[PDB]
């Protein structure tokens, strides 16, 4: 007996499959109301010249280098 | 003995003659996100030709007419 089953309390994050046009409306909504879609992040996180749409944090590369060498992460910050 | 004092559980409305400029972002924020200011409501009231910025119900006219004849109002609607 063997079965893959279903995962109930966790959801697998599937990356987007298309490019969405980004208007100033989306920038204003993201920077004011906090509204965003995962396609926005997938579009601006594929390249790295897009400094007119998201603040590129330097901790991302260090965190990725740390996780790729078998080490867990614990992020803590303010409000 | 006489003293006007201060009113502590109610606030007094003050209109906004200063005509604030209106942009498309204010249209989007009001229609979608619910955020709006008092200057907006004062601006969309004085002139009745501003139909591309707010939906003008016909109930406000009847409520004003009912309150001008010393009748109190009760308004009930839904979510
Ligand atoms: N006359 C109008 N023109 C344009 N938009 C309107 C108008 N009336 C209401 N809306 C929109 O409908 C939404 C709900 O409006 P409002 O907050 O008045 O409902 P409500 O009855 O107060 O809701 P609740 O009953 O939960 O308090 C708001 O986002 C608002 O922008």
């Amino acid at each position: 007996d063997k079965e893959v089953g279903l995962i109930n309390s966790l959801e697998l994050y599937t990356p987007g499959e298309e490019h969405d046009e980004i208007r100033d409306n989306d920038i204003a909504n993201f920077m004011i109301f906090g509204k965003v879609s995962d396609r926005y992040i997938d579009e601006v996180t594929l390249n790295d010249n897009m400094h007119d749409k998201i603040i590129l944090r330097e901790e991302v590369s260090k965190i990725i280098e740390h996780i790729e060498t078998d080490n867990d992460i614990l992020i803590a910050s303010d409000l």
